[PDB]
């Protein structure tokens, strides 16, 4: 939701992660 602390990224678009929030590079929650 905002905290670079997804631990996924979303270089394509994609965190691929659920309850994410992609704000690239990194997702976040």
């Amino acid at each position: 939701n905002g905290l670079p602390v997804c631990g996924e990224t979303c270089v394509g678009g994609t965190c691929n992660t659920p309850g994410c929030t992609c704000s690239w590079p990194v997702c976040t929650r």
